[PDB]
């Protein structure tokens, strides 16, 4: 499913990302936007080291989900990699929370240090009544 833009951001909200960890909801939108294009289907496989990235928020499986084929992988979030490709964001959520919930914070995604972070983001939340 590819969300629109507000209509993710009203999603977010209702599942509480507005301030999570003291990150803001326009940062969880800049993050979604520039990682799948608010795609939840999109899987991306990084040859170089053998894990593949899922969904929405872009989670590798080598730390947060299960796929079974990446080697040396955890499962942090406890969930199978499968779960992070469904319409219905509940899981890719909770499992992002997880992965802020660790020192890095919402650094821990590249994308997110080169297009986001010290940006005017307010633009993904305008208008969108959250």
């Amino acid at each position: 499913k590819v969300f629109e833009r507000c209509e993710l951001a009203r999603t977010l909200k209702r599942l509480g990302m507005d301030g999570y960890r003291g990150i803001s909801l326009a940062n969880w939108m800049c993050l979604a936007k520039w990682e799948s294009g608010y795609n939840t289907r999109a899987t991306n496989y990084n040859a170089g080291d053998r894990s593949t990235d899922y969904g929405i928020f872009q989670i590798n499986a080598r730390y947060w989900c299960n796929d079974g084929k990446t080697p040396g992988a955890v499962n942090a979030c406890h969930l199978s990699c499968s779960a992070l490709l469904q319409d219905n964001i509940a899981d890719a959520v909770a499992c992002a929370k997880r992965v802020v919930r660790d020192p890095q914070g919402i650094r821990a995604w590249v994308a997110w240090r080169n297009r986001c972070q010290n940006r005017d983001v307010r633009q993904y939340v305008q208008g969108c009544g959250v």
